[PDB]
């Protein structure tokens, strides 16, 4: 009766999964949005990577990481020496929440409400317990607070591997920035940044 449980089909097959998605109705945020954007990589990976909602670029490629944010995380990647094809990515809300700005030159994204993030939630969790990962990267903050709480804040945590006892699995937990934070800014606070995020990957990628 709750969220997008309902649309959840009882399979953990990440196809299957990802075709429910396209007809899900769990919050209101299927209705301005092109389609439902699932996750993408496959049940042998040993990382998973959950970020905020699929953006602009995303909404309309099918896919998720494909804008600028996504080529930042590429490049953090690859220093991290982890292959993107070996992940599996998804986020936390799976259909773009945005407005339009006169003048504008892209859609921008609005923050899922903590009840869009706890109704698509069933979906986060039959992607986790398909995949049955060893770890778990939180981008940003509602990806995190999605897993660790609403009050978490993932300033307070960098570096740290995290263990909850009701995530299904108890993958190893890494909260970190997410990558379109670290776009813009000064110079030197962006490379800062930017190495922080690499370290992350690095304890991600160094779990078990
Ligand atoms: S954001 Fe999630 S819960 Fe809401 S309609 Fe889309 S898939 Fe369903």
């Amino acid at each position: 009766m709750a969220g997008a449980q309902d649309f959840v089909p009882h399979t953990a097959d990440l196809a299957e999964l990802a075709a429910a998605a396209g007809e899900c109705r769990g919050c209101g945020l299927y209705r301005d949005a092109t389609q439902a954007v699932f996750g993408a990589g496959g049940r042998s990976a040993r990382i998973m990577m959950i970020g905020q909602q699929p953006g602009d670029k995303e909404d309309l490629a099918g896919l998720p990481f494909v804008g600028p944010a996504g080529r930042l995380l590429d490049r953090a990647l690859e220093a991290a020496d982890i292959d993107r094809d070996a992940l599996y990515v998804t986020n936390a809300v799976k259909h773009f929440k945005f407005t339009r700005a006169a003048g504008g030159k892209r859609r921008i994204h609005k923050t899922p409400s903590r009840t869009e993030v706890v109704a698509c939630r069933p979906w986060l969790i039959a992607e986790m317990t398909s995949v049955e990962p060893d770890v778990v990267v939180l981008l940003g903050a509602t990806a995190a607070k999605a897993l660790l709480g609403n009050d978490f804040r993932v300033t307070q945590h960098r570096g740290e591997v995290l263990h909850v006892d009701d995530v299904p699995g108890d993958p190893a937990l890494v909260a970190t920035v997410h990558p379109s934070s670290l776009l813009r800014g000064p110079k030197e606070e962006r490379e800062s940044a930017f190495a922080g995020l690499v370290d992350d990957l690095r304890v991600a990628a160094d779990v078990r």
